[PDB]
């Protein structure tokens, strides 16, 4: 398990919290020595649990498929939540069993169904620190609309953030005061599956990419990227999502 506390959080203690996540994915391959995420894994062993703590001291635990880094469910007090998808109705047979009560949201996990039920995209939803300690406190009590709202920023704050070293250092910067995530953080996201798949297949290439993945940049500017020296490549990507799962 890993475990990050709001009460007292800062930017280094956040970068502990990632590195954790991050050293808790297992691995047996490096890809241009970036953890290749494994293509499955079997039983309960498939799912890392997050110990979130509200700046009150108030815990959920998120459920984490390794392999993909996709947020399943979690558990608030004695309720357990789950996505309306397979994965997660699968994933609801190992993790938090000893729940009294199960509910399943009226979403899949997805960024566009959870948009549809925020009612507004993540271009206009506020991260950082402060947002994940509201997020923590929403998900606490039930109300599924609310909730899809801190489920984006949730999900942006743990797993997007172990994926890519720039959207940690961009919530770094919201340590303590919340702001819409760039578009370049928005453009990373959606990227994620296209790089790890790109990254993989430039193995057996000469380290050129078969197809460009075309990302937005700090500065707002629409940038492609076609081989793997790319500081994308070098620096940012933290973990590779299987092409296996593809
Ligand atoms: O479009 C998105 C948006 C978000 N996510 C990811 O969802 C994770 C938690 O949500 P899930 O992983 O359970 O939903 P899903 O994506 O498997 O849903 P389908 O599209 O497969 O129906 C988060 O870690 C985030 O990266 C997506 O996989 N796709
Ligand atoms: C590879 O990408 C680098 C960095 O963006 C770029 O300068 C160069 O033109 C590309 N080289 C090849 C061989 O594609």
């Amino acid at each position: 398990d890993v475990s990050f506390r709001l009460s007292g959080a800062d930017p280094s203690s956040y970068g502990m919290f990632i590195k954790d996540l991050r050293n808790a994915l297992p691995h047996t391959e490096k890809v241009y020595n970036i953890p290749l995420l494994l293509p499955s894994v079997s039983g309960a062993g498939r799912y890392l649990l997050m110990h979130l703590f509200n700046y009150d001291g108030n815990t959920i635990t998120v459920a984490v498929d390794v392999t993909n880094v996709y947020i399943m469910g979690y558990l608030a007090l004695t309720t357990s939540y789950f996505f309306n998808e397979p994965a997660a109705d699968l994933a609801s047979q190992y993790v938090f069993r000893s729940a009294r009560r199960k509910i399943t949201l009226p979403y899949s996990g997805n960024y566009e169904r959870l948009q549809i039920a925020a009612g507004k995209p993540r271009e206009k939803i506020p991260i950082g620190l402060p947002a994940l300690d509201t997020a923590i406190s929403t998900l606490l009590h039930y109300d599924s609309t609310a909730a899809a709202g801190a489920l984006l920023v949730l999900i942006q704050t743990t797993a997007e953030a172990a994926r890519f070293k720039y959207i940690e250092q961009q919530i770094q910067e919201r340590a303590y005061r919340d702001e819409v995530p760039s578009s370049a953080t928005i453009s990373l996201e959606n990227s994620w599956s296209g790089l790890s798949k790109q990254i993989q297949l430039a193995q057996g290439n000469n380290g050129v990419f078969r197809t460009p993945t075309v990302l937005v940049d700090s500065k707002g500017n629409r940038v492609q990227i076609t081989n793997v020296t790319s500081n994308v490549v070098t620096s940012n990507i933290q973990l590779l999502l299987n092409t296996k799962n593809i």
